[PDB]
C-alpha cells in the first residue's frame, strides 16, 4: 500500500496480485481528486483545481457515480448492448453517487505510457468504475487510467449564450487531463505519451478533444472505438429546446435567461437529473454543445478548418453495431418484410432528413440501395441490409470520413474493424459483433473470467484475441503504430497459430484506404463497405438540393 | 442438280450447293424467289400484295438485288452490328445492284439429317430471318444460311424488306401510315406459311429470328395485330421493341424534313406523299436526314395498325399471343459507345466520364429538371468505388452504363412480361467473341458478334464480313449455339431432339452436356451464359437492372 507524491499532496494504494500469471502485480490508485467538488455556484461552470490535503489520503477506495436515472429515459439505441442486455448489473456500479463525483483512477504496474479512457454511452449514464482496468495495465505495462466527469442534465446543460455556455463533463474531461500531464510523471509514468481511449459516447469525445483547442500538450495519441464528432448523436444543436423543458418541469422556467439559471443552481441534483426530458429519434437531449469557446465551431467546419495537432489515431467500427435498430424483430422468423421494411427506412428518413425531393427521392434511393435484388424475398437478409443500414450510417460513414479527413493532414491514423464477438445468449444467431462488444476485448475480460456485466462462456479463442487487441492497442500508445513493439506473438497461453503473426497493420491513407480487419481469420484489405460509405458521402449531399 | 419445288405461283428451279466440310452435307437453295408484286407505282408506301402467278418455270438461281439504301453516308454506327461498320467496304460489296423492286426470299434447303458418319419425308422447320441495323441497310442476302441448314436439318430462309424512306416514311396520317418492311416481313411470312411445304417445311414450325434491328422486327411482329397463324416462335438477339431506337415517335417531322429536301413538301399531307411516289428509289433514299441522337428518323411507327400501342404498353397489357421466346445480349454490347476516347491507352478522364455521362441523360432524357438529380445518380451507379483512379475501369463500365441502358434492361424487361404473360421464354448472355483484327484487347464480345456463330461461319472458314481467325474453339462454340437455335425452331427448347456433341472435333469435354438451360421466368430469373465456360445462372446484372427497371422511373 504505497504513497506517492502529487503536487496537492500525498496518496496511498493497494497492490492486488492476479491469479494468472502472465498478469504481474498492480497498485489500483482508487479515487483520487483532480477537480474541486462542483457544488452550489461551483456547479454550471468550468472546474478548477482541486484541495490541497495537508497530511495524506485514503485512496483505496473507489469513488461514487456522477448524478444519473438508469431507470427511465432510457436512450435505449445509443447505448453499448452489453449495457441495456443486463440493466441489472449495470445498476450496481451507479449505487453510491453524489454530486460529488470530480474523481480519477489509476491503474499502475511495477517512463510508462497512460492511457485515459472515457467512459459513457449517452454522455448521461456511466462511470469510469464500470472498467475494471486491472488486467490492461498488467499485460500491456502500461498506465490505464479511468474517471468521472459530469452527466448530461447537470454536465451538459446550456442555454442559447452566456448564462450557461455547457459542456461541463467535456472540460471536467480536460481538467483530469491538465491533472495527469502534470502528475502522472510521480506514479512513474512519461506524461509525453498520453492516449485517450474510448467507445460509443465516449468516442466521441476522443474525437472533440481533438478538435478542441482546450488542450494540446496534453495527449498526443487518440483511439477512437465505434464513435465521432460528426455523427447524428454527437453534439447537441438543440441545447435550448431541451434546457427549456427541464427548467419548466422543476420549475426554474424564467423568462430571464440568466436567471433562470441561477434558479437551477438551487434545486437538488437527484431531483434536477431524475426530469424525463427525451430526445427526439437518433439525437440527444443533452450533450456536447457548440458554444464556440471549447467546441469553437461545428465539428464539421472545425476539420477542414484543420487547426488541430496531428495526434495519432486509430479509428474503427465493428459489423452490425446497429443491432439495436432491428430489435423489434426477434420474434420475426420471416424476418422484416417489405412492408415492415418500406416502413423503417421511411421515418429513418423523416427522423433524420426532412425537405423536398428528397423527402420522396432520397427515401426511394437509399431503399434500392440497401435491396439485394439478388434475392430480394428474403426476410432474413433484409434484417441484415437494415441493420447494416443503421450500422453504416451512423458509425462506418461517420468514421471513415473522420479518419479520411485527419490522414490528409497527415495525422498517421489505423482503421480497425471488429468482426468478432463472445456469444452471450438473449442474443441473435445473426448478432455478429454488435456496438461496444469490442470493450470486453480491448480490457483484456476474456483474460479474468467472466465480469458482472459480460457473463458470457469465453472460449479459448476468446482469450486469444483479446490479447491480440491489447498487445495491438498497447503498442499504439507507445510508438502511434500497433505493429510495434512487442510483436503478435500468443503462444503464451497457447501455442496454437497466433493468427496474426506475421500480418502487417498498415496505415489508412485516403487514396489507398487499407484497413484492419479483426476477427477470427485477420486481413488487411483495401476499401471497406465502399459503396455504401461512398453513398452516403459523395451522392447523398446532392439528393437535397 | 437443280430441283424444281412446285409453288402456289409458278415452278421455281434452284441449284444445289456441296458445302465447304467433310460432315455437312448438300443444300438445294432457291435464291430470289417473290413474295409480293413489287411496291413500285402507286404501290409505294402501300402494303405488299401478293405476287403474280407466272405460266413457265422460274429461275431461283441467283441472288436478288437489294432494296435500295444508302451506305456510305446516314450513318446511325452506334445501333449497326461492329462488323458491319468494320466492313462497310465489304458489306457494301452486297448491296452492290439495288432496285425498288427488291421484295424477295431465298431458301436455304438441306438435304441430310444434320451432321453425317463419313460413312416417308419428313416436314422441316423453317427458320426466318430479319436483318438490319437501323432499318435503313443490308440485306438478308448477307446471310448464306446454307451451313446452318444443313447442319440443324431445318430450311433456313432469308428476306429484303423495305429500308428506310421506301419502308418506313410515315405521316402519322392516312396518306401514309407507315411500318411498310414490318408488312413485307409479314407478306413473307405468308408466303412461307403457305408455300414452305411444298418445299418439305413445316408450317406450323416457322420461327422467326433476328439481331439487334432485325430482333426488334422479331418483337414487333410478335406484338402485332397482323402477325397471327403464320408463325408461331420467335428468337430476339441483341434487339427489342422498347430500346430508345425500336420505335420512332416523330415520323411526321422527319418525313417533312425529306420531303423538304426533294421538293415534294406540301400543308396536305396526302398531296406530300402523293408527290414522292413521282420521285425515283434512289434521289429519295440517299437523301440525308438524320435522326435525334439514338433514335431513328425512318423505322417502324406506331400506327395503331400493325403496331397497335407503344409496344410497352401492349406488352404491359399482356396484348400478343403466346409465342416461344429466346431472347439475349452480349456481354459487351455498346463497343462503340466508349469509341471516341477508346484507344488513348489511360482509360477514359473523370473530367470526361461525368461529360459522357451528361451527354447521356441529356440526349436519353434531358427534360431536364429532374436530369439534376438523375444524371449524379447513374454517375454514382458506374463509377466503382473500390478504385476510383485506373481510366481503363472507367472505360470499362462506361461501355456497361451503354450496354445496359440500350440492351440489357429492356431485354431483361420484356422477358419478364412475355414469360409473366406465359409464353416459355429462353434467356440467353453472350460472352465470347471471335478476335476479329483491327480491334482492342478490352474487346468482349461487342453487339452483333453473335451472327457468326449462329449461322456457323466457323464451320466453313472466314467470310469478308466475318474476317477472323476461327479457332478448333471457335466452331465447337458455333455447333453449340445451332445445336440450340435448331433445336428450338424443332421444339421451342432449345435441349430438345439433338443432343449436345463436338466429336466431330478433338474430345475436350464437351461443356455445354453438363448444363440443362431452364425457362426464363420473372421472379427467379434463370439464362443460360453461352461462352467457354458455360452454366446457368439467374438474375443477369441483378443491381444494374433493378437500377434501370425500379428505381429510375422514380428518379423523374
Ligand atoms: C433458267 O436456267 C436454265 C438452265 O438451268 C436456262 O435454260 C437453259 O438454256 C440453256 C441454253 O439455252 C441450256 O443449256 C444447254 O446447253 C448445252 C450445251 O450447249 C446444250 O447441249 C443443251 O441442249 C442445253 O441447251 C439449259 O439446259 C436450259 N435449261 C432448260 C430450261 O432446259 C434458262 O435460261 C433460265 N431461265 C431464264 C430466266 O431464262
Ligand atoms: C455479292 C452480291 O450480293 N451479289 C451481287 C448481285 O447483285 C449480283 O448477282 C452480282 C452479279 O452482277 O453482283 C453482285
Amino acid at each position: 500500500k504505497p504513497v506517492v507524491n502529487t503536487a496537492y499532496g500525498r496518496v496511498r494504494g493497494v497492490r492486488r496480485e492476479l491469479n494468472n500469471e502472465i498478469l504481474g502485480p498492480v497498485v489500483q490508485f482508487l479515487g483520487v481528486p483532480y477537480a474541486t467538488p462542483p457544488l452550489g455556484a461551483r456547479r454550471f461552470q468550468p472546474p478548477e483545481a482541486p484541495a490541497s490535503w495537508p497530511g495524506v489520503r485514503n485512496a483505496t477506495t473507489l469513488p461514487p457515480a456522477c448524478p444519473q436515472n438508469l431507470h427511465g429515459a432510457l436512450p435505449a439505441i445509443m447505448l453499448p448492448v452489453w449495457f441495456t442486455d443486463n440493466l441489472e448489473a449495470a445498476a450496481t456500479y451507479v449505487q453510491n453517487q453524489s454530486e460529488d463525483c470530480l474523481y480519477l483512477n489509476l491503474y499502475v504496474p511495477t517512463k510508462k505510457p497512460v492511457m485515459l479512457f472515457l467512459h459513457g454511452g449517452s454522455y448521461m449514464e456511466g462511470t469510469g468504475n464500470m472498467f475494471d482496468g486491472s488486467v490492461l495495465a498488467a499485460y500491456g505495462n502500461v498506465i490505464v487510467v479511468t474517471l468521472n466527469y459530469r452527466l448530461g442534465v447537470l454536465g451538459f446543460l446550456s442555454t442559447g449564450d452566456q448564462a450557461a455556455k455547457g459542456n461541463y463533463g467535456l472540460l471536467d474531461q480536460i481538467q483530469a487531463l491538465r491533472w495527469l500531464s502534470e502528475n502522472i510523471a510521480h506514479f512513474g509514468g512519461d506524461p509525453e505519451r498520453i492516449t485517450i481511449f474510448g467507445s460509443g459516447a465516449g468516442a466521441s469525445c476522443v474525437n472533440l478533444l481533438i478538435l478542441s483547442h482546450h488542450s494540446e500538450g496534453l495527449f498526443q495519441k487518440a483511439i477512437a472505438q465505434s464513435g465521432t464528432a460528426i455523427s447524428s448523436w454527437s453534439v447537441n444543436y438543440q441545447p435550448l429546446k431541451y434546457t427549456r423543458l427541464l427548467a419548466a418541469k422543476v420549475g426554474c422556467d424564467r423568462e430571464d435567461s440568466t436567471e433562470a439559471v441561477e434558479c437551477l443552481r438551487r434545486k437538488s441534483s437527484r431531483e434536477l437529473v431524475d426530469q424525463d426530458v427525451q430526445p427526439a429519434r437518433y439525437h440527444i437531449a443533452f450533450g456536447p454543445v457548440v458554444d464556440g469557446d471549447v467546441v469553437p465551431d461545428d465539428p464539421e467546419i472545425l476539420m477542414q478548418q484543420g487547426e488541430f495537432l496531428n495526434y495519432d489515431m486509430l479509428i474503427g467500427v465493428n459489423q452490425g453495431e446497429g443491432l439495436k435498430f432491428v430489435e423489434d424483430s426477434a420474434e420475426s422468423e420471416d424476418g422484416v418484410s417489405a412492408s415492415a421494411f418500406d416502413f423503417t427506412v421511411s421515418n429513418f428518413v423523416d427522423n433524420l432528413y426532412g425537405y423536398p425531393e428528397g423527402k420522396d427521392v432520397l427515401r426511394e434511393t437509399i431503399k434500392f440501395m440497401y435491396t439485394d435484388w439478388a434475392d430480394r424475398d428474403n426476410g432474413e437478409m433484409r434484417r441484415k441490409t437494415l441493420l447494416a443500414l443503421f450500422t453504416d450510417h451512423q458509425w462506418v460513414a461517420p468514421a471513415v470520413a473522420t479518419a479520411k479527413l485527419h490522414a490528409d493532414y497527415q495525422s498517421p491514423v489505423y482503421f480497425y474493424t471488429f468482426y468478432h464477438h463472445c456469444q452471450a445468449e438473449g442474443r441473435p444467431e445473426w448478432a455478429d459483433a454488435a456496438h461496444g462488444d469490442e470493450l470486453p476485448y480491448v480490457f483484456g475480460v476474456p483474460m479474468v473470467g467472466a465480469t458482472d456485466l459480460f457473463p458470457c462462456n469465453f472460449s479459448k479463442n476468446d482469450v486469444m484475441l483479446s490479447a491480440v487487441v491489447m498487445t495491438y492497442w498497447t503498442n499504439f500508445a507507445k510508438t502511434g503504430d500497433p505493429n510495434q513493439p512487442v510483436p503478435q506473438d500468443t503462444k503464451f497461453i497457447h501455442t496454437k497459430p497466433n493468427r496474426f503473426e506475421e500480418v502487417v497493420w498498415s496505415k489508412f491513407n485516403s487514396k489507398e484506404k487499407q484497413y484492419l480487419h479483426i476477427g477470427l481469420k485477420p486481413r488487411v484489405r483495401d476499401n471497406y463497405r465502399a459503396n455504401k460509405v461512398a453513398f452516403w458521402l459523395e451522392l447523398v449531399p446532392h439528393l437535397h438540393n
